């Protein structure tokens, strides 16, 4: 029987980048749905503050997603604390923009190492855990509208996000046999505290003109999609890229 | 419309081809020479590049390039411009394949794949595009992707990540550089019967793979090269950001 309230009661979720922005909203949503949440972030202080805020079912873990050791140690620590991992969300991304003829190798490598390699390392470590446990699982990787369309100044970002989608689809293909659904979530511009700042004024008004919905997405809306994809209502959804873009990419 | 020559000549255009001394790069270099182009054969060693450029005759010249090194790539482009005066066409065909089950695949296989297939394509496309923008005469950039840039394939988690990435990257260069007359496209083959590929699919391995391809066979390097000639020509000036599958229909099912 599929419970159409989409409960997550007693499931254990990892959320990378979980202490701010989209990741904070996902952590909060998962807590509200009865899950245990491992809040993973590169800053121990930021993770500590977020997990304390979210209450007794949220615990902090330091994790540099670009580091295989840091990732493996975090996964081990989450298992030691909670017993198992049912859900993992990868929402540690970075954005480094410049015209394509100018963009530095540093901007390129940081983008690829964090957005693409980081998603690889976290997905592989969590998936190994899930395979060993034998109870299936859910992996949700944040991609972007930029995993579907080109955007000016986003050569590295688009490369990383298109890559995340191909990568995630391959994990989905190979891990169906283990009951692990692997999907991507692809937002348009999101009104995180940062995004509010970066898309204020006429710049934001101009961007909204091209979105059929006529506004940007809230982090809470991205988290609602994560809740659905993490649930028992989505067991036949795998390899999917769910766009939350207000129509941006369809024109 | 201009007179568009439906023989698709590349007379006096200068083309760089990475991985130009073997497999698909070698076939592309040979095709471009046959169409009248000057070809800069880039490969990882001086001897290998020299042997191909000698094979291809007086309009082909050799250059050493490790596409995963910014310095190597920049030096190669500078040397090509010194030798030929300009770059009109660049093809990135130096890719690598490292396969393993997704839960097992090493960070070494991941890095080698991303660094050559994706970062290498970025470095070459950026260096070539800079030269093209500066010269003001437009240009053509053709990046080899793969059927694996559209579909997942078991054991190909790093390969698919790199090839999806190449397409996204290439489409962004296309969007930004249309204003400078530079078309940037990808070519996405199924399995190709390079000297290597022949050895690699020699088995029932090959016969089973073919059952899933509507065309019922693999592609030859010369077929990939024919598509490259078309995309490098004046018959393709309105084609940019496109991914042209040469997959015998593999990906449509």
């Amino acid at each position: 029987q599929i419970d159409l309230n989409f409960p997550l009661s007693e499931k254990v979720a990892i959320v990378t980048g979980g202490a701010s922005g989209i990741g904070a909203a996902i952590s909060k949503a998962f807590i509200a749905k009865g899950a245990k949440v491992a809040v993973l972030d590169i800053s121990a202080d930021i993770a500590k503050a977020k997990a304390e805020e979210l209450g007794e079912n949220a615990k902090p873990f330091v994790c540099d997603v670009s580091s295989q050791q840091s990732v493996n140690d975090a996964i081990t620590a989450v298992i030691s604390q909670f017993g198992k991992i049912d859900i993992a969300v990868n929402s540690a991304g970075v954005v480094y923009l410049a015209p394509a003829e100018d963009i530095s190798l540093d901007y390129w490598d940081k983008t690829i190492n964090i957005n693409l390699k980081g998603s690889f390392l976290v997905t592989q470590a969590v998936g190994r855990a899930m395979i060993a446990a034998g109870n299936g699982g859910k992996i949700i990787n944040l991609a972007s509208q930029a995993g579907t369309v080109a955007i000016e100044e986003h050569v590295a970002y688009c490369a990383s996000k298109f890559g995340v989608i191909g990568m995630s689809k391959t994990f989905a293909a190979e891990w169906g046999k283990y009951g692990i659904c692997v999907n991507t979530l692809s937002p348009t511009i999101v009104l995180t505290e940062l995004g509010k700042k970066a898309w204020a004024g006429e710049k934001g008004e101009a961007a909204k003109k091209r979105i059929p919905a006529g506004r940007f997405a809230y982090p809470e809306e991205i988290a609602a999609a994560a809740v659905f994809l993490a649930s028992a209502g989505a067991d036949m959804i795998t390899g999917a890229d769910l766009l939350i873009d207000g129509g941006y990419t369809i024109l």
